[PDB]
């Protein structure tokens, strides 16, 4: 992870160092660390009112 | 009291005919109306 992040941060410019801790720490890090788990039980917990198999 | 043939037979033993429909095997085929009465839900 530090050696990719510290090789594309490099060989960018200065938009680029912002486009990427927003890509970071605030898509992939809410995806891996709290979005994941809030989908885990969606069609375990899906209910339907109905005795069709 | 001043009934005819039909009066007195054809309309005694019609009454007849279906109080025996009732009793003897209609009653029972609406024994279990809504014990086996199905919907497919469950809603209480």
């Amino acid at each position: 992870l530090q050696t990719i992040l510290g090789g594309v941060n490099k060989h960018s410019t200065s938009i680029g160092k912002i486009w990427l801790t927003v890509l970071f720490i605030f898509r992939i890090m809410i995806l891996v660390v709290a979005a994941k788990e809030v989908w885990g039980d969606e069609q375990a917990d899906f209910v339907c009112n109905t005795l069709q198999p």
